[PDB]
């Protein structure tokens, strides 16, 4: 009865290579079951090996980046899915 | 020889009832081990029941609320340890 709704999330302002990095698509509401997915410049994040992206809960999914590096960059987007609706967010990592 | 360094974590600005939230206190850096805390209001985590606090990966921890309610209004406050120095961050938790 719900459309999903997706907490803002954003990367660090001051990200440094070799920093550890995660963020949260979160469905702060939205009925069960919820479908997460991940893009990173539009491309299946499947393709980004150093990546680990995971849905512990069902109703957030987390991705993680253990050691930033350059081939990091990019704007990743989360879309979240379910009955009634969906919902995207996306955010820029930047490296300064 | 890395002292912990929390990535900034924030609540949802239009935050309602029986919503759900997650935070996640990330050690953007720090060498591990990593040893996190957190408390509300100051007091320990531990004796708010409704609250769920994990620590999934050995470098950042959840707290997650499944349906928010009144008592949950307050400042959550995350602390990481490791062996040469600590960190801390608080986020606020207003009902509008
Ligand atoms: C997508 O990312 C590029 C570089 O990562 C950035 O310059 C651009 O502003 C982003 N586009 C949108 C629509 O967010
Ligand atoms: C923490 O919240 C209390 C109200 O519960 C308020 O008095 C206090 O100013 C807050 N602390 C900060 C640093 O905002």
């Amino acid at each position: 009865s719900t459309v999903p709704q997706i907490k803002p999330f954003y990367f660090s302002t001051t990200l440094q290579e070799k920093q550890r990095e995660q963020i949260t698509c979160l469905a702060i509401a939205g009925d069960p079951p919820l479908s997460f997915s991940w893009t990173k410049d539009g491309i299946n994040i499947d393709k980004f090996s150093d990546i680990i992206v995971e849905t512990p809960k069902n109703f957030y999914s987390v991705l993680v980046i253990l050691s930033i590096q350059p081939n990091h960059i990019g704007n990743y987007t989360c879309i979240v899915k379910n009955s009634v609706g969906s919902d995207s967010f996306t955010a820029s990592l930047i490296l300064k």
